[PDB]
């Protein structure tokens, strides 16, 4: 059922935005059609975990007239599309930054035959413009509007800061200087767990975990009823683990199941696998990694992969996952004490995360 | 005087932004330094025409206490001025990438800096926009005008992004515009019309360059409704169109040494004022020569397009266009003057920075 109201609201949103462009922005039906295709290609096709979480948190909190339920759940649906549109935006631009080929078993937006890279960049930011435009339209008379926008913008900013951490992680930050060219790091001295945890906290955790929970609480008018200290701890922990999962799958999960080809090795990313391998590797193994990392050459890539399985990384992953589950279980119970319906929805979100195959 | 106060506020904004990153966002000193340099390079060094207009509008409406209002209003105007300046910074970073440009204000484009990767350039460009919101939320947190300011600022930003879509798809036959299918640059240029030019330009330039600074100056001085907005918008659209026509003409005919940027319109096959004006008046023979030479990087092909423009007396058309604009502007400024004398004067001042600019 939630998927049904969600997809009805997508149409509501799509119609408001495309008709506004027709009527107030002088747009021709040729471009309206292009934008319609763009929206559908970029915003649909996923599992909508972020947006569906907003709905579930809302449905979990309606208690702590059936008109209110209808209004609150519609508000949640709009909020859910705001995060789905935001991630739509993030992924269009990220695929460009990461030189990716496919996404959900289709070409990346910028990789479509009639999308130029310069138009893809612009399309990507229109997606983010729509997130604000939809909020202002659907929530114009809602008192939570200001708080919602403020929190949403902070999270977006947080994510762009994390993207900076990601995209500059393979350059020696002491040598960071607009005026001087610098090659990829050769010593990898910054590929540390502490540095990994920072990239992933900022670029993933806030928008993937905190934001949906927070938006769910806002449309419920229930925010100040939860322990926000514990909520953020939980969001940071699940968010980190989610990105470790993403990083592991990038290397080890068949692209046909993932829907996308991995680029982290080629792009010389500070992944979970890279940091954890380098922390434990022999000098000999580090030498071979350095000789093979961050190149498109397919044997070099397979070398890195071999090194990873040689150093029992999957063993380290299982142990990390159990340590995470342990901490997540504890925090949910701390949450259960004063917010049992909210704690229930966090458990459901955790259930969508723990040991996902995707 | 305005530049003095304006630059003090720049320091104030920079400090807030970069300290917040260090204190709240776990940012290391190396990246705080990169971001400071990125901010200075992208935001400083221009004419600050947009930002200085906000201050001027506000210092003009400071007619309609102990001196406290004035200090507050002028500071707010300075912050809004930097909001547009940062927004313009954001547009130029991303536009130079999109336009395959090489220099900007006589230095390399941001994405052309030796130690800036294109992927970082894209993100750096976006941080600049994020900063416009963050500076507004901090400095204006207790102002009643906050929501209105943010609503209008955002509407203008979105307008500008729509204009950029118009600009970037102008060389493609829109009937064949299709994500799934590759298409070359147009060969008939049937959409290179003045009607299509006027829309590209209204959206990508006039709203953020002309309307927005005027509106923000009115907001911080709390004078927004005191003004005929139909006339004001008319003015901004006319002035903004002219400015872009000027930008387009300079792209072709002003030495990069005075421009501070190397022109890319011919090479990028842009629906420029020159191209649409030429195509409307040109003989069949001239048109066929243009078609053979437009949208190519080859230095011989671009020189042909310059020659065809000279041959067709486009400098003659421009002078008459400019004269026609100047007349309508003066008429509209007088309509404003009746009930809005202070604001009309600031609009006259903005016109003065625009008309026959040597930029
Ligand atoms: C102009 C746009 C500015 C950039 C905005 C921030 C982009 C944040 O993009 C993100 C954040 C988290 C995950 N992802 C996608 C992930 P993937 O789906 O594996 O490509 P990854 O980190 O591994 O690349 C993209
Ligand atoms: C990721 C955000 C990118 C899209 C945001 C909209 C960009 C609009 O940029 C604009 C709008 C108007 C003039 N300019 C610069 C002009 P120039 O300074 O001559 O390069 P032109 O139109 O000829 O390129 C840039
Ligand atoms: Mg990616
Ligand atoms: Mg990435
Ligand atoms: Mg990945
Ligand atoms: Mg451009
Ligand atoms: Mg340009
Ligand atoms: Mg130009």
């Amino acid at each position: 059922m939630p998927m049904q109201m969600f997809m009805q609201v997508y149409d509501e949103i799509q119609m408001f935005l495309l008709e506004e462009l027709e009527l107030k922005f002088d747009m021709d039906p040729n471009r309206v059609r292009y934008l319609r295709k763009m929206m559908d290609t970029t915003c649909l096709g996923g599992k909508y975990n972020r947006g569906l979480t907003v709905i579930d948190v809302a449905e979990s909190l309606l208690s702590l007239d059936g008109a209110r339920r209808k209004r609150v759940l519609h508000d949640a649906c709009v909020c859910g599309w705001m995060i789905e549109f935001l991630q739509a935006h993030y992924l269009v631009e990220d695929d460009i930054m990461d030189n990716s080929v496919t996404r959900r078993g289709k070409p990346c937006w910028y990789r479509h035959p009639d999308v130029t890279v310069q138009c893809a960049i612009n399309d990507g930011l229109l997606l983010k413009s729509w997130t604000h435009m939809m909020a202002m339209h659907f929530f114009a008379d809602r008192p939570f509007l200001q708080d919602l926008l403020c929190r949403f913008n902070r999270v977006d900013y947080t994510t762009a800061v994390g993207q900076l951490y990601d995209v500059t992680s393979m350059f020696d930050s002491n040598k960071l200087d607009p005026d001087v060219s610098q090659p990829t790091t050769t010593d990898f001295a910054e590929f540390t767990l502490s540095n990994y945890k920072r990239i992933v906290k900022y670029k993933t955790a806030y928008y993937t975990y905190l934001l949906p929970l927070v938006m769910g609480l806002i449309v419920s008018e229930a925010l100040p009823t939860v322990d926000m200290g514990v909520t953020e701890e939980l969001a940071m922990l699940m968010g980190e683990y989610f990105q470790v999962q993403d990083d592991v799958m990038d290397c080890f999960t068949p692209p046909e199941r993932l829907g996308k080809v991995g680029t982290d090795i080629q792009d010389a990313k500070c992944s979970w696998l890279a940091v954890t391998f380098l922390a434990k590797a022999s000098s000999a193994q580090v030498a071979e990694f350095k000789a093979n990392y961050g190149s498109g050459d397919s044997e070099k890539v397979a070398t890195v992969r071999r090194l990873y399985e040689e150093a029992d990384l999957q063993g380290d992953y299982v142990a990390y996952e159990a340590a995470v589950a342990e901490q997540v279980k504890e925090l949910i119970e701390k949450l259960r004490l004063c917010s049992p319906g909210f704690a229930a929805s966090v458990e459901t979100l955790w259930g969508k995360t723990y040991k996902r195959q995707k």
